[PDB]
């Protein structure tokens, strides 16, 4: 959408999430909403309204590939992008994730300008 395509951002720590919500509140997108984990992050997107997806590889209960598996399977948002935040960037995990059809990945910790690339790449690679 324009500047206010709706994000929900995943992440069981707190400070990530404001870290994320904060990086993209520069770059122009406001609508953002946040989830602690895998299961509380489908809860919420159930209400539909979301536009993206950035989510945290290691979380408790549900974790970032599980969570990505899922929203694929959901005929009603499997088309949704997902964003993978990871620490380190390991060949098979980055294999694993795009296989389960990860939009992209990003390397912690990163700024505005980086996340502003990852998510143009994404857009133009779907056709946004």
């Amino acid at each position: 959408s324009d500047k206010e395509l709706k994000f929900l951002v995943v992440d069981d720590f707190s400070t990530m999430r404001r870290i994320v919500r904060n990086l993209l509140k520069e770059l122009g997108f406001n609508n953002v909403e946040e989830a602690e984990d895998g299961v509380d992050a489908l809860n919420k997107l159930q209400a539909g309204g979301y536009g993206f997806v950035i989510s945290a590889w290691n979380m408790p209960n549900m974790d970032g590939l599980e969570l990505l598996k899922t929203i694929r399977a959901d005929g009603a948002m499997s088309a949704l992008p997902v964003l993978m935040v990871t620490a380190e960037a390991k060949k098979e995990n980055i294999i694993a994730a795009a296989q389960a059809g990860a939009s992209g990945y990003v390397v912690k910790p990163f700024t505005a300008a980086t996340l502003e690339e990852k998510l143009n790449k994404i857009f133009e690679k779907l056709g946004m």
